[PDB]
């Protein structure tokens, strides 16, 4: 599933046409993303105009009875100029401005009218989509009796997230990225099962930036690894959200391997079968996925292997210069460099290495690219990197030719 | 659409039908189109008929606010969870538990119907809050019931501009934002006074209203005309009474475009365009005049014009202007409404009296001001004979009207309540003896 | 869209009308709607009204087969080369090079009238070969034109199908494949024999037929009827004989269901589903059949049913078996067309005879049988009387074809052709005098 | 303009989906193709089944009367068989079945009913394209007088080209290509300037290929020399559609490759010099051209260089495996396969062959395809075709290795 957008108040009143056509470019390339916006600024101003002073403990608002009257106005407005304004360019948008959201009070003396989400109902989001129109959600939640609690947008945006299970979650800025702040360098990508405890180690970090990564980490925690949050200003969002690079930061879990020594530590052997079942030589090649795990038991060899087995790479460990016996990877796997990520792998805990690619694999290419050398006979290819010693090669192309027997 | 043009033609019969439809087709007027009180009971039990119904609409580019009850649904759910309903008043008394239960009906339901008609391929943008602003009509005694204080159009408005139709829950709330019921037929009217539309329909089971003392179902009635004397009948039930009552308050308030139709839902889509359909229309109409003498006309020259739409005027061997003449120094009875968009002109000498002009625009063809002139005229002239060009335009509706009819040199002479076999003769004898 | 509607709306009056557009809409529809012979004079001087007009038909979602020809601009382009345009017999002698030139033409107004639909959103698939095919006519008389062997359909229906107006050139070729100029007006009754269309429209200039001693637009004429007497009208020039005669040998071919329309272009839409319209529309019709005894009908049985729809006999209190009794021994002339699809029995003792039963199924009213039968009637029986029901159906059309009429006990008396004020009253009392 | 594909009859009765499929992305993604179709087995097939020899001379269909009607017919049925398989997929047709070629008869006592494209009317095709349907023409022309004649499907295609001036001209064909019929050889490549004479002379060369090929060389010496023809496969279509290299036969007219074996034989000394002055180690690197030319004097070599010099290849003799020492080739040349050309002459010169090409060549690829082995180092990758001794290649390696001074 797509996309869930968080949108700063602050956007929709100074850089209304820059976000409206940007989410008209994701409408128009046939993605939906959530949209969940705020009302702050504009709320502000009003509560002033009317001669309120506006009021804050812990970083909340105070929403009394006639502070929610405002609010609740801003909402609405806010809400309508964004879904107009992409209705002009053409974008079927969807006003949700109530019932999506249930919430008790957070605290009914401290903060009056402020809610805690106690859950989201999906219903709305989904007919909108399926209607074919953007959602655009307030961050408004409501008691089961009906009363309208302010609730805030990065803790709805959250909760969304975690319903839909997006794979792009975006919190809209104005400041943009994460600047690193001892070099200025603009941070643009962190793998948190590598980086997150030394991150949060540093002279630099500063708080807010420690309770921001931190409440990310426990978001991406139970998604998907697919999943990822962008931390962008307005402009640069067409491309953060589809280059890795950009001008944002953008945070991720990071992708995992395992490796292991012996079926036994496959947690499914099962799962082991059907992933070997997508070979070239046992999809229907004469060797049974059953007889081969019979040799692998009685074998010195290392896997490699992300959690779903999408690719599962095998390296025979007989033989000076082992064989990658087995790479098994789907096109999911192709596609997202898994690949790379089991080659990379493989390049430091091995050394050397030879394999052989059938002469016109889909992607013999990328092979010969990660090689050092190649031989061509009977319509394979072998491949090796790292056996720079003249020598070797010879017994290495020797007993590969012998083999075509 | 091959779509739409098949479901108009199935609801079109008279000829009368295709003009008035073709009257709101040419509304050049961007004045408001109509508001919908859809019954909850109607979304739960004819999503189809209804959806389809107001698709059509939504295809000849007309877009009606719908507002739309949960009654039905909810005494089920309250039960369900073995609450017992609870009303005093006639207003239910809706308590924070109830409110929930309610709460989640208006939601369903209106998914339900916003749904149904995307599928048909009909915009639709649910509107569940933001429109109408209450005050608690007794906090304890009715709890968690409103009072509409009023009603926001940016919603709906930007609904409509935006291409989509505009779907709404009666359901209001505070300022501070707490939910309140609100009776949908009182929503209704909140939104017809501050959108001005041209129709507002009211969808019931029942169906229109049926003249309890001949089964005539009263398809039509001009309030500032027939009001009174309706009020006053011995068959007109209390619960008629005050339909007909609020109705004509609300018609006081808007425009004299504006009209009320009570329908059953098969026979929206017809009662809707068509003047007569199948359920009673009102609307608040103009008073006939009844005058005997020129002199009673407020302008002489508007009664000269309204005569000049005639057969045998508006070139015909017959000037106004010596018609006029004549009339001054006459024995006659008028019947006119005030913007004289129709005149009848009974002379009353030689008996059975003499309908001498009957002159109505095709504006008063269209809103039975034709048909109350020749009521008004029936109860005041028991005997009647009229002439109508041969081919004038509703030939028709003078033959329904009368008793008996005889054709000669391209006029049709009609009469009513004179089965004398004999004065029939002299009557048809006088006709025949004046072309020469 | 409004845009349709509107224009659909504005050409219809009667609600025979709205039923026959729905019948359109409903009939066989897409492929036997109609073919439309165009002639290529409209294409040059006319392409916007023409193309307007079928991209509305397209819009209703009607598929008009379009066949063209192209006579003036080859003319035109022969003189331009100095080639003399040459003729025997009504046929153009096509030579070799003068075949060059009318391809070209064919093929040229052919994508003008294709682009020009297109433009106005309506898809249209030119057809300019492989739908005719043909032997020499003769081929040293006329060298290149053909005779039509046969139709081939397949392109005509993958175009509907697929959703595209189909616009055919009148242009053959033989096995061989070599083209062969054939008449547009045999084309079009070539493709009528095989895909049975309802219309066949011929449009023209000049328009309908009009009445030449009384300027009335004759707009109908249904020739086993009328065709001998109108032949023979001092008015009727020699090129309108040789148009009817020549529409008469085509639907003589084809069946009772198809008609041919001969109109104008701009009253086509109007034409095409109006009985009316401005134009004249020919049609067979229907042989009645006059008989003077149960014993003529060909199956007795066939008559009980065919009187068994009648309003007082589906269930009214004189069954039909005991009715034939009362024929069997009765002065009467009847008059049914081949299905009995409607009946008429007139009862011919006391002077103004009776048309007694007049039983006519809705197909019949539909198609008016009924005004055939009363054509008939009217013509064998210059003095006739009727009852009808208050509230018949077609009450109103009833009025239409009486001279006067006379309302009691919920029924109507009719009578035509006895303006003898007397013999009025003798009618009328009678009447009377049998409810009791 | 977009392109012309001509479409043999063959796909229309066996890949109908896979062809309408394709054509339907083009449709989606705005590109509007003019595809011009045959009908040779269908019309083969009835023949047979009414017992008439199939008759040709010259690769021409004999068309008499009767064989004519058959023709017709069967042009009629596969031609709506697209147009309605393609509306299926929501793609907008139009049969264009006459009115777009004139022709007068090739010989009337030879061929019968058979045609010759006196021009080409482009008003149909453009009518269409505008309207927003893919325009599908049959091979099918008329006199003034208006006999159809049958004309060459391929021929018809030709001419559409040479009008219309396409940016792609795509022949689908079975084979994939043209197959070299007495070695099974895909034929990947060919320039006709050099190639074409020696290639109509085969006995394998079918009738029915050499008037194709004829037919391709009338048009490509009307156009461009950037112009080119492929003769594909259908599934590879999508593919020669975009990406350069694709895979079936391409064919263009290239230039006549000049082989010399003495700086004598040059025209003109001075023309050689400023060709090898755009290397990327002369330009300005540590060897001036004009010392370069002092070593070829007395070096026993082959050169091959088109009329222009825009690409001149320099094959070294000495040492068993010779090398491709000097390759220097414009840019324009890289782009209109100059490359394929010299390469495809060399390989029949030279049955063996080394040579290196810099590790992060834009087209390392393509030599990577060329090659048999492959060997990488210092950032150069040596490849070598044909020398499948085990033994000298780890001379061959052993050299190059050496020779990172
Ligand atoms: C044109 C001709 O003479 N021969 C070919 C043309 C059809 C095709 O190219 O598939 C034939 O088989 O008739």
């Amino acid at each position: 599933q797509f996309a869930v957008i968080k949108v700063g108040g602050a956007i929709i009143s100074d850089n209304l046409h820059e976000l409206a056509s940007c989410l008209a470019f994701l409408y128009h390339v046939g993605l939906y993303p959530i949209v969940l916006h705020g009302t702050g600024p504009q709320v502000n101003g009003r509560l002033e105009a009317q001669g309120i002073e506006p009021d804050y403990i812990d970083g909340i608002r105070i929403t009394d009875e006639h502070t929610m009257a405002v609010v609740r106005k801003c909402f609405l407005e806010q809400n309508l100029k964004l879904v107009t304004a992409l209705e002009q360019l053409g974008v079927r948008a969807r006003p949700i401005t109530s019932g999506v959201f249930t919430a008790d009070y957070l605290d009914k003396d401290k903060y009056k009218l402020v809610g805690n989400i106690k859950s989201v109902t999906k219903e709305p989001i989904e007919a909108s989509i399926k209607a074919g129109a953007l959602p655009i959600l307030t961050s408004l939640a409501e008691t089961a009796s009906g009363q309208m609690l302010n609730v805030n947008a990065d803790v709805a945006a959250g909760e969304l997230a975690r319903v839909f299970e997006p794979l792009k979650i975006v919190y809209l800025n104005e400041k943009g990225g994460i600047i690193n702040g001892s070099t200025g360098e603009k941070i643009s990508m962190i793998n948190l099962d590598e980086e997150y405890d030394d991150l949060m180690k540093q002279s630099w970090v500063k708080y807010g930036t420690k309770l921001k990564i931190r409440e990310i980490k426990e978001l991406l925690d139970y998604l998907p690894r697919s999943s990822s949050v962008a931390i962008i200003n307005v402009q640069d969002l067409q491309k953060e959200l589809f280059t890795d690079s950009g001008a944002g930061t953008m945070i991720r879990r990071g992708y995992k391997l395992v490796k292991r020594s012996s079926i036994g530590e496959f947690p499914s052997a099962d799962a082991l079968r059907k992933a070997l079942q997508r070979d070239a030589g046992i999809s229907s090649g004469k060797e049974s996925v059953a007889s081969y795990l019979r040799y692998l038991e009685n074998s010195d060899f290392v896997s490699y292997a992300d959690e779903p087995l999408e690719a599962v790479a095998i390296v025979k460990k007989d033989t000076n210069v082992p064989t990658l016996d087995k790479f098994v990877c789907s096109d999911a796997a192709w596609l997202n460099n898994v690949t790379d990520n089991v080659f990379n792998v493989l390049r430091r805990d091995f050394p050397a290495l030879q394999w052989v690619v059938s002469e016109n694999d889909a992607n013999i290419a990328w092979h010969f690219d990660k090689s050092q050398g190649s031989y061509l006979k009977g319509g394979k290819v072998l491949f090796w990197y790292g056996i720079d010693d003249i020598n070797t090669i010879s017994e290495l192309v020797e007993n590969f030719v012998k083999s075509c027997d």
